């Protein structure tokens, strides 16, 4: 799938609006993931003694982590499609060191665009959604690739 310059823009419209407070939003994108599936919590042996919501937005190594996802992430937007040696590194370690089955991107997917509509409303009607959501699905499919050239395309 290729995106058209238009929907590349109304993706990097409401990022901009995100990198004003990078923390902020990777709290709450990582409470919402952990909230709405639980089972993706197991997968972090730093986070999985996280009990309630409360501990969640207190811990200063998920604020940390947070900030470390949405810069990757923001980092790969940027590129616009062109993200082949910004995914390499990333597919091998969620393929292969974390063990990251590509459902669970989805759900992280899900989460990112929930919090964008919370907190962005004006920014991200429901053109903006559909090309925020083609960005992740494009990030996906390629991610999925990757994974199984790598050899585990879980
Ligand atoms: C937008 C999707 C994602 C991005 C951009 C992303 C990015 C990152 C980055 C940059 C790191 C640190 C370096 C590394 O280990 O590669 C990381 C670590 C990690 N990721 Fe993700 N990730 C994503 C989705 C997920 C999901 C959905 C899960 C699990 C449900 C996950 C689980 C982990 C784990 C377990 C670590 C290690 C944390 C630690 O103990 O320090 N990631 N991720």
């Amino acid at each position: 799938m290729v995106l058209s310059e238009g929907e590349w823009q109304l993706v990097l419209h409401v990022w901009a609006k995100v990198e004003a407070d990078v923390a902020g939003h990777g709290q709450d994108i990582f409470i919402r993931l952990f909230k709405s599936h639980p089972e993706t919590l197991e997968k972090f042996d730093r986070f999985k003694h996280l009990k309630t919501e409360a501990e969640m937005k207190a811990s200063e190594d998920l604020k940390k982590h947070g900030v470390t996802v949405l810069t990757a992430l923001g980092a790969i937007l940027k590129k616009k499609g062109h993200h082949e040696a910004e995914l390499k590194p990333l597919a091998q370690s969620h393929a292969t060191k974390h063990k990251i089955p590509i459902k669970y991107l989805e759900f992280i997917s899900e989460a990112i665009i929930h919090v964008l509509h919370s907190r962005h409303p004006g920014n991200f009607g429901a053109d903006a959604q559909g090309a925020m959501n083609k960005a992740l699905e494009l990030f996906r499919k390629d991610i999925a690739a990757k994974y199984k050239e790598l050899g585990y395309q879980g």
